[PDB]
């Protein structure tokens, strides 16, 4: 499952429980505000990335236009991540625990069914919420990835899904051949109470291969000596991000609206496996590269953070919103500027931080479990 660290031991967590019990403090010295009065959206949009980045792809029309500017306003970048065409809850796992899969074993191929089932007390981003505010959706079976029991063990109250749970969606239309985003968006506004600060962890369809779609007629797409159903798929897929392009903005368009501190953490979770080896020329690195932003409501910083993790998102989300942070996202923010996937695996200062990290994950995963003394580590 995973390596323990040479220097794993009761005191090393004793260490670092008291370090980033003082850098919180310091931290916290600048941060205003509080995490459990925004309501937060974490927006898994499946499939999700500009092609653009293809070097050997030609698309007709610009299909991201609105999640562009979108990225220009706020906080956005890059989101590196761990796999090519598939591996949706890898990625999902990674936000809301902000464990990195690069620190398991490659043995380990879906985290919901190898690791978190053996987590003592899993620690995320939804504990800081209650759990009748808790809300998990995904137009497809709950129990996909195991994501019935994960959502049941965090105390959710609701997981709209289109089998396997009490929950539904209302109004579902399809784009392409499955849930529209639009529908997604649309479930999420009918369930945002003004009156609570809730968490939404989103996972959507439209986008999931396979691809058909007909219109924009306008939009056609090609890669340099593809097939037919390569650029087909091809062409299919960027006509449905122009739909999710144009239902995005308007979703957000509508949370503006809303009188109520709410932040998005939108990312697509992986490239779309249409695309062959071929496509990408002299930047293979942009097999792995996905685009997020987190964008919050009212007004917006915008971090520098062009190239982070998926299990970056809420130290992000801490920065970008200015609220303090609990001793364990202290030395998230230490990984998420310091020693994060944008920096050299060489430099003895990544190598201590991530040394850091890998303790505390493998201490709250199969390890002994010693972080249960430190009882103020993942609180305020
Ligand atoms: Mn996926």
């Amino acid at each position: 499952g995973m390596e323990k660290p040479t220097n794993y031991s009761q005191e090393t967590i004793a260490s670092i429980a008291q370090k980033y019990q003082k850098l919180a403090e310091d931290i916290n010295k600048d941060r205003k505000n509080n995490i459990a009065d925004q309501t937060v959206i974490y927006l898994l949009s499946e499939s999700l990335s500009d092609p653009d980045r293809v070097s050997n792809v030609t698309v007709s029309h610009d299909v991201l236009p609105n999640i562009k500017a979108i990225k220009n306003s706020t906080t956005a970048g890059l989101m590196q991540s761990d796999s090519y065409g598939g591996g949706t809850a890898n990625m999902e796992f990674q936000t809301l625990t902000s464990l990195p899969f690069y620190n398991f074993s490659s043995s380990v191929s879906v985290l919901y069914s190898e690791v978190f089932p053996k987590m003592a007390k899993p620690h995320t981003i939804s504990e800081f919420y209650q759990g009748k505010n808790r809300i998990a959706m995904h137009p497809a079976s709950a129990n996909n990835f195991n994501r019935k029991t994960v959502y049941s063990n965090l105390g959710f109250s609701k997981f709209l899904a289109l089998s396997g749970s009490k929950d539904k969606f209302k109004n579902i239309e399809n784009v392409g051949l499955l849930t529209s985003d639009k529908t997604v968006y649309n479930n999420i506004l009918s369930l945002i109470n003004p009156s609570e600060s809730q968490f939404f962890s989103v996972i959507t369809m439209q986008n999931h291969i396979p691809w058909s779609s007909d219109y924009p007629e306008e939009i056609v797409a090609e890669g340099k000596n593809f097939t037919e159903e390569e650029n087909h798929n091809l062409t299919s897929y960027a006509r449905l991000l122009s739909f999710t392009d144009k239902e995005t903005r308007a979703f957000l368009e509508k949370l503006t609206q809303i009188n109520k501190p709410i932040t998005v953490v939108f990312y697509g979770d992986h490239l779309p496996g249409l695309y062959p080896d071929s496509a990408f020329n002299k930047h293979i690195e942009n097999k792995y590269l996905t685009d997020y932003f987190i964008w919050s409501n009212g007004t917006n910083e915008k971090k520098n953070h062009p190239l982070i993790n998926s299990s970056d998102f809420t130290a992000a989300l801490f920065e970008h919103t200015d609220s303090k942070v609990s001793p364990y996202y202290a030395l998230l923010t230490e990984v998420l500027n310091k020693a994060s996937v944008d920096k050299s695996p060489d430099s003895p200062e990544v190598k201590a931080i991530q040394n850091d990290l890998k303790n505390i994950q493998y201490d709250v995963t199969i390890g002994k479990g010693y972080l249960l003394k430190h009882k103020t580590f993942f609180k305020i």
